[PDB]
């Protein structure tokens, strides 16, 4: 019920600025969050910041006095920019959309990939094995260590295919979202946090990573593959 795409160039030189757009479609809204989320090669995911519904916004601390988060309402737009852009600034760029009235719905855009030639605390969100192979029908168990405490209603899962963006997979530790199979199910709490397939299928094989938005930044686990034997 909201479609959100990116856009901007693919390529940039060093020192220079990154501008992207993010086009807003589908039904009006009366509160929310755009965010900024880029993914890292190798798939470590990253959270830029946000502008509000009322225009307020909160850049990650990591990237503050380089980045700007506007908004064209009239166009429906909301933009990124990054100012003294490097080779660690290659990446593929989301914008989503969030409204915490509702925590249980979260929209991502297709993803754009960009390629270039402060003063904060952050939990750490560690996610082993990195990788992992299992078979058909064996009941999976996935974990996520917090290195610091973490509110259960703000630890969340997410699944992500190849060529595709993360999809919200659970919330608030252990609800499922729309769209997820009965067979998946989350616990924990605390520092402490695991997600469960009682039998795995053929297509179960993916990413997945859990993410806690408990404190600023919010944070990404850097995911465990899970691969079919
Ligand atoms: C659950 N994923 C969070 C990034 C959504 C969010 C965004 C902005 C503000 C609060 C919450």
């Amino acid at each position: 019920e909201v479609q959100l795409q990116e856009s901007g160039p693919s390529l940039v030189k060093p020192s220079q600025t990154l501008s992207l757009t993010c086009s807003v479609t589908g039904d009006s809204v009366t509160s929310g969050y755009w965010s900024w989320i880029r993914q890292f090669p190798g798939n470590k995911l990253d959270y830029m910041g946000y502008i509000s519904y009322r225009g307020s916004t909160y850049y990650n601390p990591s990237l503050k006095s380089r980045i700007s988060i506007t908004r064209d309402t009239s166009k429906n737009q909301v933009y990124l920019q990054l100012k003294s852009v490097s080779s660690e600034d290659t990446a593929t760029y989301y914008c989503t959309y969030f409204d915490s009235d509702d925590y249980a719905m979260e929209y991502w855009g297709q993803g754009t990939s960009v390629t270039v030639s402060g003063g904060g605390s952050q939990i750490v969100l560690t996610q082993s094995p990195a990788i992992m192979s299992a078979s058909p029908g064996e009941k999976v168990t996935l974990t996520c260590s917090a290195s610091s405490s973490v509110s259960s209603s703000h630890l969340y899962w997410y699944q992500q295919k190849p060529g595709s963006s993360p999809k919200l997979w659970i919330y608030s530790t252990s609800n499922l979202a729309s769209g997820v199979p009965a067979r998946f199910s989350g616990s924990g709490s605390g520092t402490s946090y695991s997600l469960t397939i009682s039998s795995m299928e053929a297509e179960d094989a993916a990413s997945y990573f859990c993410h806690q938005w408990s404190s600023f930044p919010f944070t990404f686990g850097s995911g465990t593959k899970l691969e079919i034997k």
